[PDB]
């Protein structure tokens, strides 16, 4: 199994192949000088990689007393979109070549999902077991310091965010120390980092935001009929069956939403075991369960299966946790036809194939799970915006609505003798609940639907314009080539 | 036969442990607590280190019209001293690893001649041979505009400045990209970078500076009894006679200098083959012979060696040129009693514990070729000043000199009649040749070796002190750990 | 016993009146329009109180892990000067009344001396012996922040230093702290504040400064036949003797320097006894004794006087020490002719009246113990400079006087037949050790006495301008009103 770095390259250099030829063709042949043009083909070969990698070693001073040197990296992959997005992972396995890596595929990512971010990553040789709670927060403050002091760091520059190793704490730190140092006379001071606690600052509905995404990515697709006779699915008995691969945060979530609309669990299967029950599986037992008491093993009306749900018979099969957890090897094995990356590269490049070969539909990394990223553009709005969406609107509108049934009423009633015969001035219930609990959160809900649809769409359809069939991951790497490149085209490079 | 890296850093650890002992008794032990003092020394693990290192990828369009990403590098050892200085290199062998290993250097270098600079140096992995005038020109300028958004070129952050790979002409551009973009609003926008013509703001005797140094660097020693007894040394009948390996501009100006003070030289070898003469050879001569034709080859009052002057039998050995040129290997065939290091590691670890063995004097790369970096302080300075050094005070000090001889002219016509007997106001010719061209070269100059001097001697005292011997360059590397390390503790770390 | 408050106060309205009406008739009276300038002298009315006061409470984290807000405040007195200067005080009885009060002073104080700040002072309602090492460093630095955040430390707004109180590790830290957060890219960051370490950038000749100062004060007024008259000084037989209260820093180096250059100490006192001997006492042994075991008391070669020296019969009195210590109580017993207040407020305005009636001559504070101020302008300049002083001179100069000699011999040696007959080329042995041991200090001692004699004659001319006699204060108070006034005076208010 090669290394996510390879991977990523190697993603790019097929959609930018692929692109290459129309990009020249049908979409600036009118203007054309000296069919020199095909040389711009090196604008592709800048946004291939990282312009910016900062490597750094800064001290602190464990609790006990003892000096300690710690080293860490955040890597900016491009700045096509002034704003770098990109989180921070604490862990004694990461690489200046990882991060180079996962920040090439955030810059993708959100071109995707049409969030206007560079990509970028960082990351510090930590183990956060090893630390104390204190210790943490010393260093990443004085990761903030110097992060800031050279530009990786700024609600203009580089807005960082969290990784499954770092949390909402660290976040408001990293917010914090950047506010009241380096940025105390920026106004947007806690625009710099996402992924904050609300009381820091932080965007309502940031947890299922990931799941969601899951969810949405799938649905869009299930919902299509044209993928779904290519595989033969949209039911009228079974309806939608799925399975999922990780019980954590997105994986939970992405049960819950799939499960709230019809599908049925079948299996879970975590870094400790796996369950099973052709019957069905509740999120909200599932979930108390894992919550309760340490893990999933040992959950009633459930017996226990032996490896990884990956084989499990399915029509879903959404791999929510490690890297590479299908490979050339089981590829073949997986009764599921549809296969949701809930996580970034949990698929190989080499299974694609295969999965392509018997008619399997991957629903990519790299649109699939940006839905955590869609919101995070959003939570930087928020505080550059410096209130909660909805705060001046919720209740103009809620009157709004009240009107418009109102005057419907009326004027039917004016269609019969009376003054109160009629009564459509009433919500549907679930009209009413919606009105009555309005807040961010919903807004935000929407905001991100309609961007996981419209971005759906847009894959499709660069999907079908290059012929491509199943082959759902190279289309969006394309289609993001194409928009990162179109904005270095317009404009240049030193001649912008 | 090591790299530059491994060396360095085992100088380091060398003088490390040199001083840990005594950098705690007898430097503050009269205030001890907890002898956890002792655990201070994570101080000097934290120097060690380079703290930040910049890593770019940036675009330029070849004058045929193709596109080009270039790859480069700066490296910032310490921050101990604000604005960090160092060279720009630009070669395809280039490495992080080389760039942080010099940084490295630079901190120590500028320590042990009282620079107040951190350690600092980039690299651009190009080959200036394959590029036009009008395409290094665009490198230089992009590179400085990413290496300034970043941090890495500043006159308060860093002052970047030439290599053997680049000049003047280069880093006019740099100067000037910056002063017009990023430094547009600071007033001492020119100081962001050294090493630049007059008319941009250059410092006069820029040019002789590190050659200037490593002849004052012997000069020094060459004058102490003691060390030259060790040697057998300060000679009556022979006086000096030493060779030169790398007749570039330091390689040029050391001949100059040291011939025109005594010393013959007998040998000169460049890249291309050698000269000898046991009569001697002129610089004057073999300089304009290197100008008129091409190399030094076929010179005339000299036949020709072969190979490398390293084993010429001399007093004074002088290496101004590339890297490990003295091994373990021809360690113990080299006549020459004292080495002057006039390039950066132009001896590996195993040769000087040879050199020691054998009782060699070699005058440290950190010390001897520091006479650059000494005048580009100057450099900085008098851009801060906005004034080319004397050009207030010259006439000044030429009248209150003649008003000082006037004095003791007319003081000594009061003891006898006359009014016009006795002229001592009349200067010696060389005075009135000093008086009459008086100009900025002059006080750098002698600004120069003042701080060879006064650094030499320091060395010297802290070799007594440590017992060493002829081991001038850990003297040295211990000397520039003690400074740099007074500083960080003079303050602490995020409590500093 | 008044407070520090009104008795400043009062200095100033008894100035201010003094001034007001030769600072409109002589001074103006030109171009006079409608005598409404006498209405002009509500620049005055602006110039006595302090502009801005920021007062705070900030919170620290004790090494025990407890939480304890922190009371300070910050006086800016004015600002007619750009760079506020004044010192920081960390004691339980600091009221902002008394801050300002003394920021009040040095505004005035540095008038007197042609230093360029205006006077700004700082408290922090703590006393440190109840802190830790550590813990003193949080509060200090904290400090430093919010007095940051609002304008009241910065190099170019407002300089503070250490008082009595604090040191310079304090110093060293509110430097460190600024540079490293708010002033990050100001390139004159560590002239934030003064009083600093040398390895911080701290100037040499710091200690010796507020001493050496009261030595020029009193020579140069002891020099000047006309005072000297009117007192029956600068005698023949017995030179000069002199006594000094306090044994502090300025007391000790005042003792030191006056000694050196003939005077004859007959008496020290101190907060625990005193001394004496008609025969005098060496600097030296007793600051030995001083040091070796607890206080002067017990030391051989001098006899215990009980009270205090005040009395006792000299020529020259210094009150180096506490305030408020010649009351008109004692005021007229007192032998000496001569009072050099070598600290702030030694006399009360009842003393100076009686002083006056018997023909005392009393050197103000308010000029004598500026030395310390005067040098601190030098340290600011120093960081602001960023050199030395004399680092690139030192060597140039040298030479320079060697050639000057060399001229002098040989231009006497040609007026007798022989190449080496005549030896000027010989200095001084004085003038050899000065030429050899050449530092920073000599500079800026240099610098120091030609303020402090620049400033006596300012002072005296002042006094016979304004017929006041041996009232040296006003006289002070006086030129300094003036000086304050000048400056707004030329310029306006808010059309300024
Ligand atoms: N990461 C990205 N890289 C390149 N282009 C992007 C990226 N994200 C969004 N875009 C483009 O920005 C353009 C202008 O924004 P617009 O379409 O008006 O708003 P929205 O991006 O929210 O749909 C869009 O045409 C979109 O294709
Ligand atoms: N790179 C350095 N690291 C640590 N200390 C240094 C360094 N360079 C100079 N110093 C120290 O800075 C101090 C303060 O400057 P000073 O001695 O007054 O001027 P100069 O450094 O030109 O002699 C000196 O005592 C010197 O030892
Ligand atoms: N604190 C002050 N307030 C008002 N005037 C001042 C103050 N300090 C200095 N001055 C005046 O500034 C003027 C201009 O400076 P100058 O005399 O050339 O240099 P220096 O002040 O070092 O003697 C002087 O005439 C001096 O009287």
């Amino acid at each position: 199994d090669p290394n996510f770095f390879k991977m990523v390259e190697g993603f790019f250099d097929r959609g930018a192949s692929i692109v290459e030829d129309k990009l020249v063709e049908d979409l600036r042949t009118r203007e054309s000088e000296e069919q020199k043009r095909n040389r711009v083909r090196g604008i592709l070969r800048i946004i291939k990689p990282c312009n910016h990698v900062l490597s750094l070693s800064f001290p602190i001073r464990r609790d006990d007393g003892s000096w300690e040197v710690i080293e860490g990296y955040r890597a900016q992959h491009s700045h096509q979109r002034t704003p770098c997005k990109g989180g921070i992972r604490y862990s004694t396995d990461v690489s200046v070549d990882e991060v180079k890596a996962l920040a090439s595929l955030m810059t993708y990512k959100c071109a995707v999902v049409d969030v206007p971010f560079g990509g970028a990553k960082a990351g510090v040789k930590i183990n956060p077991k090893n630390y104390t709670d204190n210790e943490l927060e010393k260093i990443t403050r004085r990761f903030t310091m110097e992060l800031a002091k050279k530009g990786f760091i700024g609600p203009g520059i580089d807005v960082p965010a969290p990784d499954m190793s770092t949390g909402e704490r660290e976040m408001s730190w990293i917010a914090d120390t950047y506010a009241s140092t380096i940025g105390h006379y920026d106004i947007n001071a806690h625009a710099c980092v996402t992924g904050k606690p609300i009381s820091q600052g932080g965007i309502h509905g940031r947890i299922s935001a990931t799941g969601r995404g899951v969810f949405h990515g799938i649905e869009n697709f299930i919902n299509e009929a044209s993928y779904m006779s290519i595989l033969g699915m949209t039911p009228g008995f079974g309806d939608k069956t799925f399975v999922v691969q990780g019980f954590g945060n997105v994986g939970l979530h992405s049960m819950r939403y799939l499960h709230r609309f019809g599908a049925k669990c079948i299996a879970v299967g975590e870094s400790d075991g796996s369950i099973w029950n052709p019957d069905g599986i509740d999120p909200k037992e599932l979930e108390d369960f894992k919550l309760q008491h340490g893990s999933i093993l040992g959950f009633p009306k459930a017996k226990p299966y032996e490896g990884s749900i990956l084989e499990a018979d399915c029509d879903i099969l959404i791999p929510a946790a490690s890297e590479k957890q299908l490979t050339k090897s089981n590829a073949p094995r997986v009764k599921a036809k549809i296969i949701a990356e809930g996580a970034n590269g949990p698929t190989t490049p080499e299974a694609d194939k295969i999965f392509l070969e018997r008619n399997i539909m991957v629903i990519p990394d790299l649109y699939l799970n940006a839905g955590g990223v869609t919101v995070s553009y959003f939570e930087w709005l928020k505080n550059l915006n410096h209130v909660s969406y909805g705060r001046l609107t919720f209740k103009y509108e809620r009157d709004s609505n009240y009107h418009l049934l109102m005057s419907v009423q009326e004027s039917l009633e004016r269609k019969f003798g009376k003054h109160g015969g009629t009564i459509p001035i009433v919500p549907t219930a679930e009209f009413q609940d919606r009105i009555s609990g309005a807040s961010e959160k919903d807004i935000v809900h929407s905001g991100l639907a309609y961007t996981m649809e419209r971005s759906a769409r847009q894959i499709m359809r660069t999907a079908m314009k290059y012929n491509l069939g199943l082959d759902l991951r190279t289309a969006a790497y394309v289609n993001a080539i194409e928009k990162v490149f179109k904005v270095y085209n317009e404009a240049g490079v030193t001649f912008t």
